[PDB]
């Protein structure tokens, strides 16, 4: 089963890339199961077609969260680049799930085992498209 830890925002950094105070230290998380377009992709150089929205809305929700809590799937905690991979949430609410609802964000990297609320966030990203919002417009 997952579960929900405590941690301290220390800064966000894109749509889906934040770094968090986690049990005492500080490191990169990038949230599980999405590809926010970014604000500074690489093959992009920077700032992409909705990255930088998908940035505000990320920042904002951890901004003024309440308490921010992460949660580790059942596979590897950390990618190649010793970034945490975690579901993160605000006030309760999954920010993975809220940047792919508002067509912020697309799923993207699935890899089992690390794919628990996979079905969720591919059902939140349907009805973005129904919808044709952000990207999907
Ligand atoms: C989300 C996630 C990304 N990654 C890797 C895939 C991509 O590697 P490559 O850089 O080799 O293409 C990169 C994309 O991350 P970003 O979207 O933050 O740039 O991070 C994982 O290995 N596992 C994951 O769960
Ligand atoms: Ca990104």
């Amino acid at each position: 089963k997952l579960h929900k830890e405590p941690a301290t925002l220390i800064k966000a950094i894109d749509g889906d890339t934040v770094k968090l105070m986690y049990k005492g230290q500080p490191m990169t998380f990038r949230l599980l199961l999405l590809v926010d377009t970014p604000e500074t992709k690489h093959p992009k150089k920077g700032v992409e077609k909705y990255g930088p929205e998908a940035s505000a809305f990320t920042k904002k929700m951890v901004e003024n969260a309440k308490k921010i809590e992460v949660e580790f799937d059942k596979g590897q905690r950390t990618d190649k680049y010793g970034r945490g991979l975690a579901y993160i949430y605000a006030d309760g609410k999954m920010v993975n799930e809220a940047l792919v609802r508002q067509g912020l964000a697309k799923v993207a990297y699935v890899y089992k085992p690390n794919n628990t609320h996979e079905q969720h966030l591919r059902k939140s990203e349907a009805q973005a498209k129904k919808e044709k919002l952000n990207i999907w417009s």
